[PDB]
């Protein structure tokens, strides 16, 4: 297994300013951070159709730093620029601003609590955060597992997750954030040349990749869930171990198209629930196997 | 009422090596597929996958759509098509003669499958001739985990149970299958006729309401029979059904579809324990139904 932690550029409903808070984690098994810093219960990481294809539309032609030789997240923010902007990816004046921003605090849940919550955010010209224009809403996730403040059976089930992630396993980290001033959703995914431990991550686990999604506020995709998706797909072995072998984007685009390849698609069925989820048993078991080959 | 669907595929029958069509799959809610032997297997739930949903997309957004054709007969709404398709530049002027007859060719069943031996995967060529297509063939999941059962052991005919399902008052769906290597993309067209009219080339003679003509060249990404599978699964979705006998225009297909898609819950490849599936596969499969079901005046059926 593997310890992946999702972040966003937020604005703390307190004093208003622009921070990165943590969104959901990953052990194999996702969790979600409820609005009161609480975690939600593990479950299995379900995605969009929309954000398999999105995520599918910007890693390939993704911005790929493989074996970059630097440990810290200010050496990773300015490298990943460096290649943005030469890429096209970004305009040489956004670097600033958007090198400004990544390098914020990095909160965590307990802090959540403190700073009373956080909103939702877009990075503007200025470096000043603003609303996002487009109508916001909480996730399916935190409607439907961000419903305790305490786990039902056990007020601290969630943090058993934790005690999951093995003894020398390495982490990721996926950014997300929003800035008005972009042109287009881009991604990035850097893998260091040596596994670094980073101060943006909840635990000391040595950060191994990274994965960073920026892009404009713009009506057809949702960010906190190609980053659930971009995170998903890290904590999948055989995609992860691709992750770890691949020298080129095509590589790891190769392995991202078994991914898509393998996954089992459940339209909207009335049958009922447990029968019509217990269905997917042979069929996954059967693409399970393919994945492997 | 719950559409039977019937999905059919441009074929080569083993022995003879002509060309025809041969019945794949059937819809009535649960799929069922036709084993090579002629039998049918297990009635399941539709799981679709990514690819053949997003190929579905991209056709049904450049789609040609013919509502409230008043046509009765499959030559009749296949002339039509055809003039469609080519207006709208689908298909060259050139490509209509060989399509015409084509989707003219004998529409057979599982009982014929039987008595021909078996069918083979076949491609159209310019002249009309089958063709052996060029990517290596397949069996498909579902060909696999689902249709050995064919051979009458502690349930005789239990997959002809789903039979007992159709409606007293229901209308059919006939999905039309085909690789032609000689287009130059792969095309949709969906057809609704002003009046249900009873086809021979359906296995019962429930009145044909819609078709789904889905041709194209063998292309990456593109399973003919997958492509197929998700067009039937559409139309076997109640919302959708209520969607496409209430549309006048594309654009209502294809908001449907849209839902159809938000709706779709993806699950990633990952080592299966039935515990660790219901988590997510109860809660997220009910807020996924009931979104689904939101804005429509259906009703969920158990």
């Amino acid at each position: 297994k593997v310890y992946v932690e999702l972040q966003e550029l937020v604005m703390d409903e307190k004093n208003q300013e622009l921070r990165w808070m943590e969104a959901a984690r990953w052990v194999q098994l996702e969790e979600n951070l409820g609005e009161n810093g609480a975690w939600g219960r593990p479950h299995l990481s379900h995605l969009t159709f929309w954000s398999l294809l999105e995520l599918r539309r910007v890693f390939t032609k993704g911005t790929v730093l493989l074996d970059l030789q630097e440990t810290s997240l200010a050496g990773v923010a300015n490298q990943l620029l460096d290649r943005f902007i030469f890429e096209d990816q970004i305009r040489p004046q956004d670097r600033e601003e958007l090198l400004r921003a990544l390098l914020l605090k990095h909160s965590h849940a307990g802090e959540l609590e403190a700073l009373g919550g956080v909103k939702p955010a877009v990075l503007t010209r200025s470096g000043d955060p603003s609303q996002p224009l487009l109508p916001q809403h909480s996730s399916l996730e935190t409607q439907l597992f961000c419903e305790q403040g305490d786990g039902g059976t056990e007020g601290h089930s969630p943090s058993g997750i934790l005690e999951k992630i093995p003894p020398d396993s390495e982490a990721t980290l996926v950014l997300v954030g929003r800035a008005d001033f972009l042109e287009q959703p881009v991604l990035g995914f850097v893998r260091l040349q040596e596994a670094a431990e980073l101060e943006a991550v909840e635990l000391p686990v040595p950060i191994r990749f990274l994965f960073v999604l920026l892009g404009p506020e713009a009506p057809h995709i949702d960010y906190t869930q190609l980053g659930r998706a971009a995170a998903t797909l890290m904590s999948e072995r055989v995609f992860r171990i691709d992750a770890y072998m691949a020298q080129s984007r095509g590589e790891l685009l190769h392995s991202l198209e078994g991914f898509l390849d393998c996954s089992l698609v459940l339209p909207p069925t009335d049958a009922p629930s447990e029968q019509a989820l217990l269905s997917l048993v042979p069929v996954q078991r059967e693409l399970l196997r393919r994945r492997y080959q």
